[PDB]
């Protein structure tokens, strides 16, 4: 079952002006993922204090990201908190409309889409250089979820079917034809080099 | 009641360091906590979203910053989430011992002081300014707290007898005699105006 999802006009807006501006300095969109891999697993971290058993679904806290050259894709994948189905539909959408307004007007005022970072609406620079961006995510409370958008004002969120993930999230990126040169190892390393340097967590980059 | 507790040795390590090294650009203190309030303020945000109630304890959602010449003091007061007995006593502490090591690494490597946020321990930060801090903060679950630190080692936590504070937390930054500037309404202005710009919390600066 497959469940089909308006994104407020406001985040669509978002999606199109990311989609559609001109902007060269696109591998920023690397350090905004692996900066949401690091805040969610400084969450589990932090909430697995109080609650140690919040880890049974796994203790490692790390950050792999795997280029794969026949599908096309760079998967983002973090063994953090992961987000529940209300998250996915609700919560998040929610908090980016006030980002995404903050945004824009940051925009027409003169700041660079590489501050995307500064209005909690990082996550949509993905559409720099992805078609389509899956997310498959797994909460301690709440079942593992699909989660996709191509823009285009929609989203879908389905219950996943694939390969169990324990606890986390999969942020999988359907690169754009033109931007394949983030699936070359050599590129990934600068951009972690230069933007990712000091995250606090494992990062493990996989050779096709 | 006051109860005094020792640091671990990392973390009087650390504020020895930022006690001692001669660093001239001590202004990154102030990013550093408006940032952290920004972050809590964003955390009670996103958890009233699944219940409304946590806000029952106040739901406005700002930052103040208050000078006070005669105390010698900076505070910067947020309505965040607030900090419980364990997150004072336990918690916080657990969670900067891996990253006040990662900024001594960096450090050594030749990183900068300025880079302090990007470990987790920018708090710390406020000891560039300050010969004394003082914490006093109200979670929901919990009762109201003073902690206070003058670093020597050593921090105290008590049940805060002072005004009422509904939610949030307040840091008062008792000031070193020479850094008075950070008093002086067109030097905070300059600073926030610098570093804080599009934090999205309404930043209230108080006149004397
Ligand atoms: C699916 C979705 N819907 N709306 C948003 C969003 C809203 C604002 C910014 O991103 C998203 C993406 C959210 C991405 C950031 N986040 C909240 C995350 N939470 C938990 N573990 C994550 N590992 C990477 N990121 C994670
Ligand atoms: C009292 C104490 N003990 N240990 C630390 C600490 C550890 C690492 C960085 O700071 C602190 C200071 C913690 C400061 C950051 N924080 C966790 C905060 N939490 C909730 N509302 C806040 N409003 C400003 N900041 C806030």
């Amino acid at each position: 079952e497959v469940e089909t999802f308006a994104f407020q006009a406001e985040i669509a807006q978002l999606m199109s002006l990311i989609i559609n501006t001109f902007y060269s300095n696109k591998e920023i969109f690397l350090r905004e993922l692996i900066s949401n891999s690091s805040d969610a697993l400084d969450k589990i971290r932090y909430e697995s204090l109080t609650d140690p058993s919040k880890l049974d679904s796994g203790k490692e806290l790390h950050i792999n990201l795997i280029p794969n050259k026949q599908d096309r894709t760079l998967t983002i994948v973090d063994t953090g908190i992961g987000m529940t189905k209300a998250d996915l539909i609700n919560n998040l959408g929610t908090i980016a409309k006030s980002g995404t307004k903050a945004f824009m007007e940051a925009l027409q005022a003169g700041a660079d889409i590489s501050m995307i970072g500064q209005f909690g609406v990082g996550f949509y620079s993905a559409y720099l250089v992805a078609e389509k961006v899956t997310v498959i995510t797994k909460h301690n409370d709440d079942e593992q979820y699909a989660w996709e958008s191509s823009a285009g004002g929609s989203f879908t969120v389905r219950t996943d079917t694939g390969e169990p993930m324990g606890r986390g999230t999969k942020v999988i990126l359907h690169l754009k034809e033109d931007q394949t040169e983030y699936l070359e190892e050599r590129r990934i390393k600068e951009i972690v080099k230069k933007h990712s340097q000091f995250i606090g967590y494992p990062i493990t980059l996989f050779v096709e």
